DNA sequence: GTCGG
DNA sequence: GCTGATGCGCA
DNA sequence: CCGACGGCGCATCAGC
């Protein structure tokens, strides 16, 4: 927080491009100066010193000369106080209401949490949870819950199958000492990017975590991929229900998938330019070589995490220092 | 909104 | 009833 | 001045 209060207001102008406008590039325009400047070592003391950071240009660093002598920023306060973009961007926070959710509920006078549980029959099943648990999804995950969540999750995979690899990612992963949800990349021996699909692999492992009444509700679930909420068990006070990701990826894509997953955001938007800017278009499946012309080879073999480093000549960076 | 064509 | 079109969330 | 900025799995539902 060196700059927590100029990251923070382009962070909010990011919120409101996203939101309200719908202008997508604008909204990560934004995202990204705010991390460069949140890396940035030094307290910034004018626009045009921001304006020497990569990401930031005229107009945000005239934002910044205005914030460092006001203290506030004139676009922004306009923003709040009007009725419509406030209310657009406060139903956003309800997961499953995005940009376009949230307009056409406010278009019709539904713009309170109170409007939309009194609306409940105008709300798809992911919303309803959303609405559902809106305070649970706005807390952070206590590293000690998520330590006890991982117990849990490794544990009953066992159970179903000795031979499947279940790995926490995300921010868990880097040591972060909160988290905003659980994110868990399954593997299993008979699943590989050759393979059949034999059906229910994930399957099982989500019917089982619902079995021990750790899932208690599910967003999507299909294949590969299972978005749902969990909660640890508890006269004493009850956890908070908390999101859960798992995602079932091909075994000899283990690596590229944990790198990816265990992120962070824009360190992987990072590694992805860069990797072009060496000869390689890294993603989060695979790592193939590139071409001129637009052709990328056949994925490299990748045996570890950081063999891909090796070949992108990245100095290797651990889980930890990779938040962006 | 920003940066490299 | 179906499905092409679109929305959502997401490291 | 201008255009690129990453893409996909899964759920819903308007328009047939
Ligand atoms: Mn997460
Ligand atoms: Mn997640
Ligand atoms: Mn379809
Ligand atoms: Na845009
Ligand atoms: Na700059
Ligand atoms: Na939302």
């Amino acid at each position: 927080t060196l700059n927590g209060g100029i990251t923070d207001m382009l962070t909010e102008l990011a919120n409101f491009e996203k939101n309200v406008s719908q202008a997508i590039h604008k909204y990560n325009a934004y995202r990204k100066a705010a991390s460069v400047i949140a890396k940035y070592p030094h307290k910034i003391k004018s626009g045009a010193e921001a304006k020497k950071l990569p990401g930031v240009g005229t107009k945000i660093a005239e934002k910044i000369d205005e914030f460092l002598a006001t203290g506030k920023l004139r676009k922004l306060e306009k923003i709040r106080q009007d009725d419509t973009s406030s209310s657009i961007n406060f139903l956003t926070r309800v997961s499953g209401i995005g940009p376009s959710a949230a307009r056409k509920f406010v278009d019709e006078g539904i713009k309170t949490l109170e409007d939309l549980r009194k609306n409940e029959d105008k709300l798809n099943h992911h919303q309803r949870i959303g609405l559902k648990y809106f305070g649970d999804f706005e807390k952070r995950i206590p590293r000690e819950e998520m330590l006890q969540m991982q117990d849990i999750v490794l544990n009953e995979v066992k159970k179903v199958d000795s031979e499947y690899i279940a790995t926490v990612c995300g921010s868990f992963r880097r040591g972060a000492e909160s988290s905003g949800d659980m994110d868990v990349l399954l593997t299993h021996p008979s699943f590989t990017s050759e393979s059949t699909k034999q059906p229910k692999l994930l399957h099982q492992v989500v019917e089982q975590l619902q079995k021990v009444h750790f899932i208690t509700d599910t967003l999507s679930k299909g294949e590969t991929k299972f978005m749902g909420v969990c909660q640890l068990p508890s006269d004493e006070k009850e956890y908070p229900h908390r999101r859960i990701d798992i995602r079932l990826i091909p075994k000899d894509q283990y690596y590229c998938g944990v790198l990816y997953f265990t992120g962070s955001d824009i360190f992987n938007k990072n590694m992805r330019a860069h990797a072009l800017e060496k000869g390689f278009t890294i993603n989060e499946y695979t790592i193939r070589p590139l071409g001129v012309t637009g052709v990328a080879g056949e994925p490299l073999p990748v045996d570890s995490e950081k063999d891909i480093f090796d070949y992108i000549q990245w100095k290797y960076r651990e889980p930890k220092d990779r938040s962006e």
